[PDB]
C-alpha cells in the first residue's frame, strides 16, 4: 500500500450543492479501487497555471488516501473523464496529515 495526495480541479461554475455531490462521488469512486480516504479538504477557487475549457479558474479539492499502487492509474482515468473534472494530479505523500 502507498499513501497519496489526490488533487482535483473542478468546474469553477458549480454551486455549493453540486460541489458536494461531485465530492461524494469522487470519494466513492476512489474507495471502489481499494482506497481508504483519510482526509478530504476543499481548498476553494484558485487561478490556474493555464486555462482549461476556456476557464482560467478552478475549484480545488484535496484527498489523502492509502491504496494499492496497482489501481491508482485506473482510478485517475475514471476521474479524468468526468465532465466537471478539469484536472487530476496524484502524488506520493511526503508529509502526511495526522
Amino acid at each position: 500500500m502507498r499513501r497519496y495526495e489526490v488533487n482535483i480541479v473542478l468546474n469553477p461554475n458549480l454551486d455549493q450543492s453540486q460541489l458536494a455531490l461531485e465530492k461524494e462521488i469522487i470519494q466513492r469512486a476512489a474507495e471502489n479501487y481499494g482506497a481508504r480516504v483519510e482526509k478530504v479538504e476543499e481548498l476553494g477557487l484558485r487561478r490556474l497555471a493555464y486555462p482549461i475549457a476556456k476557464d482560467p479558474q478552478g475549484y480545488f479539492l484535496w484527498y489523502q488516501v492509502e491504496m494499492p499502487e496497482d489501481r491508482v492509474n485506473d482510478a485517475a482515468r475514471e476521474l479524468r473523464i468526468r465532465d466537471n473534472v478539469r484536472r487530476v494530479m496524484v502524488v506520493k505523500s511526503q508529509e502526511p496529515f495526522l
